[PDB]
């Protein structure tokens, strides 16, 4: 019954918290806020997630230790990494990874830390939930790998390598840690992404709305 | 009180558990077991995260919020990136950044993230304490900044980034993200680390001779740190 929703951009929090149209009290916790309410008999707790893997790794494991979360939807903006793959296309990841890791020191493949997976998995359940949504909306919904790093991605000899070593269709900052705390404490997560690059600000006031409306869909049904 | 104390691998915690001599409660949460024990009227609690940042991150939140740690406590190895930083040396960290943070691309400088800063300090009073213990029994103990990252550093290039961008003593893959949680929480933090290898091109090579005595170099002296507690 309770579900985190976290969203990696923070302008989106308030579209989402106004959307639900009940009370949310505010409770800081960890150098963040998080927002608590309750919608037809379930707990909804809403962050913004911060930036980068360490923030978003903060937010994730604060949100099910202290909130007891058991589900959690997180929303965002992706850089596409393949030319079918436009701006506005709504992506859903299937697996994540975090590109940066390396222990080739090691002889480790690339993305792999021992006692861990290269590969991090998402749930099945939502997934097929923000797809049934998708369809109902008439929306293309399509699904492929998420790569994470704490690097804005911009050259084209790293996104030839997200695509090459981890067959990555796009790429973001936060994904792969926020799926990773979920899978760690069996929480089923859905990672959905807006492809951002292939006005920002624009597109953001507009993706943010739909997002939260996107979200709120899926809590519907939950 | 409530003390956490904290390694990457479970060859950094083996030497802590010995040394303490009590019996532990493992318990598990999150993907880690914590060693919760009784040692002096303290309640101690002990885990290896498992290597890098959302390994330490987690572990570290899972610590403080599920185990109501006051301090904590982090010991284990690390790769120096000067020259009076020799194998088993110990270093106490003052600062540390995540040298691999690149906003550049938004103009930011390396390691920086917005609500945040490139360095992050650690616990005035536990570093001081450190520093009174190594003086009274002669062991030699630096102070100075840690780089920590994703990426084990094996490369002279990747050293001298980190000694000129950040003016870095040694490099890991914790030390900055259990310092940042224990910061966002209010929690006194101490990271210290003896050295393992150089972080160059052999530094796989010296890690694997090295990981078991520096180990318990830091191990022994976090131990000497809580006697003091």
């Amino acid at each position: 019954q309770k579900i985190g929703i976290l969203g990696a951009m923070r302008e989106e929090i308030t579209p989402i918290l106004e959307l639900f149209g009940v009370d949310f009290e505010e409770i800081p916790l960890g150098g963040n806020v998080f927002h608590k309410g309750v919608y037809h008999n379930k707990e909804i707790i809403v962050a913004y997630s911060k930036i980068g893997k360490v923030h978003s790794t903060l937010t994730t494991t604060s949100m099910i230790l202290a909130f007891g979360v058991q589900k959690v939807l997180f929303s965002g903006v992706a850089g596409s990494l393949v030319k079918d793959l436009k701006i506005n296309d709504l992506l859903v990841a299937t697996q994540l990874v975090q590109h940066d890791v390396d222990l080739s020191a090691f002889d480790h493949p690339l993305g792999f830390i021992p006692e861990s997976a290269i590969f991090i998995e998402t749930s099945g359940s939502l997934n097929a939930l923000a797809k049934k949504i998708a369809n109902e909306q008439h929306i293309a919904l399509k699904e492929g790998v998420i790569a994470s790093g704490d690097q804005f991605v911009h050259s084209k000899e790293r996104k030839e390598f997200l695509v090459s070593e981890f067959k990555a269709s796009a790429v973001e900052m936060e994904g792969a840690s926020v799926a990773f705390v979920c899978q760690k404490f069996g929480v089923p997560c859905c990672v959905l992404r807006s492809i951002s690059d292939n006005s920002f600000d624009e597109f953001l006031e507009k993706s943010a709305h739909t997002s939260a409306k996107f979200l709120k869909s899926m809590v519907d049904e939950l």
